[PDB]
């Protein structure tokens, strides 16, 4: 379509699916989700986003970017740090694990941000945009699943503090996409590079799931 | 004594029993609190500390604060706004009181950062210190008292994840203090601020109690 951001929301249609059909998605959906394979998505999600808001700060001025940079209403990582505090303990940053499937997120991220950085904007949508959508809903068959203490910890990362109205926030988030200058060319690239995305995530479910079945 | 960090402890070792005794803390660590009381002091600390990272960040770079400045590790802004979130709801940001006992301390967090930030060092060790210390204690003192659902948030101001021994951790602080340079005139006023410190406190105390019973 036109707008930009329809554009990837109808590109991404058949790989969204394919990361709800999953099997450690799928499982996940029909509350099937245990304490290990909870942990592991936390950690997965820590990497990703320190690698993430590590290349936003970093191409933050930049045109091909600074329409979308929303630092205070996005912003995971402190909230990852908190959530895995709870989940693997004190010394967290010594035991959390960080996988080859991890590290090829985590490469390509890095990648765009240090090279392609006209691209970023399209893991921004989907890991934000995402987690800011679907995330809720897993964030509640999580909490009914998990079976927490009346501790207070460990589901941070599903809260956005400093956004009142996801809805409001996810169509002014839109605007601002739709706002971003381009040639067809470079938009070729940023569409296939969400659909990238999705696939990078796909193979950390298959790996992750693979890991937890022994 | 000698070291800044000793001479701190003691001179302050007054107030801090006032603290201490204070009805509103003195029920607290009985485990007598509730959440309306909770979520005052949940607000108050919000306002406390966005001054105080505040003023900390426009004073980073100055060699009165530099050797103590470490973001990473004792930065609580965030954890606060993840809380009010769940204690007050997405929009806590216009409805958390902001009372005169809250203001007062704000005011003169900002007044020592814009025309004395030799001083800030002494606000950053009393709360800094302070909340590390005892965070443990009335963490669990909260969670017996509260019974919080099982959602996963609302305490992550008491966890400082970015620090794996707290023990560890105050023993470098302390030695950072103790490099700080300064004029015996200026010591002297780190000294009395610190117990300003704790009377602002006190004083929030006080007040926090007075509405809570009138």
């Amino acid at each position: 379509p036109q707008d930009l951001s329809e554009a990837l929301k109808e590109a991404t249609k058949e790989v969204h699916t394919q990361a709800e059909n999953a099997e450690f998605m799928r499982n996940f959906q029909k509350g099937q989700v245990t304490r290990d394979g909870f942990k592991l998505v936390m950690a997965s999600l820590y990497h990703i986003y320190v690698a993430l808001e590590e290349e936003i700060e970093r191409n933050k001025e930049s045109p091909v970017f600074a329409p979308v940079y929303f630092p205070e209403e996005l912003h995971r990582k402190a909230a990852l740090e908190q959530d895995l505090a709870f989940w693997y303990g004190p010394r967290w940053q010594e035991v959390i694990p960080y996988t080859p499937a991890m590290q090829r997120y985590v490469k390509r991220l890095h990648e765009v941000g240090r090279t392609e950085p006209e691209l970023l904007v399209a893991h921004a949508y989907t890991r934000y945009l995402g987690d800011l959508s679907g995330g809720q809903v897993l964030k509640k068959i999580a909490q009914k699943a998990l079976d927490l203490p009346s501790s207070g910890e460990g589901l941070a990362f599903f809260t956005f503090p400093n956004i009142a109205s996801a809805t409001k926030f996810k169509q002014l988030y839109r605007s601002r996409m739709n706002s971003l200058e381009m040639t067809p060319a470079v938009r070729q690239r940023v569409i296939e590079e969400a659909k990238t995305a999705f696939l990078l995530n796909i193979q950390l479910f298959e790996e992750l799931q693979e890991l937890l079945t022994h």
